[PDB]
């Protein structure tokens, strides 16, 4: 759940979730249209996708466990859904890590009319 996806961005990074990936570039926190501004915002593209392979599951609410071996995000076993929605969210906290030293604080509370573009998972 959103819960444990903000605790797990924080650790990572040492950014809060809200305000830093909630209204960055077109996919952070509204998710909707257009092409990925940089490489931050195509983390959130490939998260937004990875949450539309489960279609019958419920990644904003649904609790998952996750632990730390020395570093590495470690998912544990649960339903099939909380397991899947935590490798999602673990790509995507990586992701933020590898990409951070170009996040811009220039696509913060990025306008919705520029995201224009076409863009499949
Ligand atoms: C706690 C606050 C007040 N509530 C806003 C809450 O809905 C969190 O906002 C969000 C919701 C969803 C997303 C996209 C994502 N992280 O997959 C990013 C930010």
């Amino acid at each position: 759940s959103l819960l444990e996806f903000g605790k797990m961005i924080l650790e990572e990074t040492g950014k809060l979730a809200i305000p830093s990936y909630s209204s960055y570039g077109c996919y952070c926190g509204w998710g909707g249209k257009g092409t990925p501004k940089d490489a931050t915002d195509r983390c959130c593209f490939v998260h937004d996708c990875c949450y539309g392979n489960l279609p019958d599951c419920n990644p904003k609410s649904d609790r998952y466990k996750y632990k730390r071996v020395n570093g590495a995000i470690v998912c544990e076993k649960g339903t099939s859904c909380e397991n899947r929605i935590c490798e999602c969210d673990k790509a995507a906290a990586i992701c933020f890590r590898q990409n951070l030293n170009t996040y811009s604080k220039k696509y913060m509370l990025y306008p919705d009319f520029l995201c224009k573009g076409e863009l499949k998972c």
